[PDB]
């Protein structure tokens, strides 16, 4: 009966003018498998820092937290299935955001959270807003349902050593719980683990080392897409990780610097 | 369109068009509606918001405001230093923010069109809803730059302080902004329940006019969308009143099946 627009997802991450990174990869991705969605920005910048120059910043609170509950407002959340997350700007942000996600459980509670616990890697270690880490293990950990850190982010999320696959899958199985369904860890090939509470998939693809950014929010943009329409978890990491690659071949046999989608 | 015919291949994403307009979160008003009719028209853009706003300011609630100078000018100087114009044969304004935005805008437009003599610059004068500052940037600023312009009644009378009340004196100001660079001047005014699209495409040799019937909406963003589908249809061939009058048709159509769908936001339908 509404007459408001609608929405199967709310992505929640980073935007840039130029490039194809956060929202600005996500929510294509998303439109191509015939999902809506609504993108919030976390932060509005004009490229990835790893160019020469990069001008823009994090979404002010109060703007961010008014983009969240319009959606309320709007009464746009009748057909909400899903809300994932991504690179975040402040740890105000996560804690707005999860307040939010508290609020919607109440009327959605089949809502399905993924959060990509975006903090960094091991080279510099994270490479994010220094509060981001305390604030997901906080506020928006609790709440996700599966979640796609890489081994750095895993340590950081549980506090332990996870280089050797067995602690990882130790480590991914203390953080599952009856909200916490699923972690899928991300690791010349690619290991991405599956964990579940009685079982573990390790998928490994062969790839080759890239520059080319925003593919873990490709990752999650179609991740979370094959969930939604119907995919087994480990088929719908699986799919996710090749159409990756798809896109990261794609993308160099078009001789671009920034992923390019061709079609599903 | 880059003239060196020198330069080395660039690996940056490339536009054809460069719109800065609003952006929102919900809704389809400024590049929410411009870019995906540009995307259906088969070009490829780049969206630089003016302000960030959780919906229209005409819903009971909205959130955001307007981009920061340093934030914008910055977007503006990225596209430049990413070298991704190489394609860019266009550049559409929409609401802007501020006064600073449209000097900050028009600074970069005067650098670019150094190195871009084909650049299109086309400017919609959104001035006005239902304040001094933006009107004279305008004239200061962006005027002197646009190769067309598309202002309703009241902007058009803003823009020159002269009285558009009938066929001919509206004609007679459009006709006082040509120049060099301004080659056209759209004009409309809806008469409203169905109301009237009446259009005056205006150029140096030239006057055509085109009537279209509409009924009355609270629909927003039918503007911002005209303005997507003439600059495509522009850049895809189409000769300027042709152009215009498909432009309107496809708004007309876009709005129908908006209503068809009962939707309070517009809603693209295939093209």
């Amino acid at each position: 009966k509404s007459r408001a627009l609608q929405a199967d997802i709310v992505a929640v991450q980073s935007q840039v003018v130029y490039g194809s990174v956060g929202n600005s990869i996500a929510v294509p991705a998303i439109k191509q498998n015939g999902l809506n969605v609504f993108a919030v920005p976390t932060v509005l910048l004009s490229n990835t820092p790893h160019y020469d120059t990069f001008y823009g910043g994090a979404i002010p609170d109060e703007w961010f937290s008014g983009y969240l509950r319009a959606l309320q407002e709007r009464d746009a959340l009748r057909q909400l299935r899903a809300v994932t997350t991504g690179y975040m700007g402040t740890a105000s942000q996560i804690k707005i955001l999860a307040e939010w996600l508290t609020a919607l459980r109440k009327d959605h509670p089949d809502l399905l959270i993924m959060v990509d616990p975006v903090i960094g890697d091991i080279d510099s270690g994270i490479y994010v807003k220094p509060d981001l880490p305390e604030a997901y293990r906080q506020y928006l950990l609790p709440l996700a349902q599966g979640i796609t850190p890489n081994i750095f982010e895993l340590e950081i999320l549980t506090g332990k050593n996870c280089r050797d696959l067995d602690s990882a899958i130790a480590a991914a199985k203390s953080l599952l719980s009856d909200t916490l369904k699923w972690v899928v860890v991300t690791s010349q090939e690619m290991q991405v683990v599956v964990v579940t509470a009685d079982s573990v998939n390790v998928i490994s693809h062969s790839r080759v080392k890239t520059d080319l950014k925003g593919t873990g929010d490709l990752f999650c943009a179609q991740l979370i897409s094959g969930l939604l329409k119907g995919k087994a978890l480990t088929d719908a990491v699986h799919r996710a990780g090749l159409r990756v690659l798809e896109v990261m071949r794609y993308t160099q046999q078009h001789e671009s610097d920034e992923l390019i989608l061709p079609p599903l």
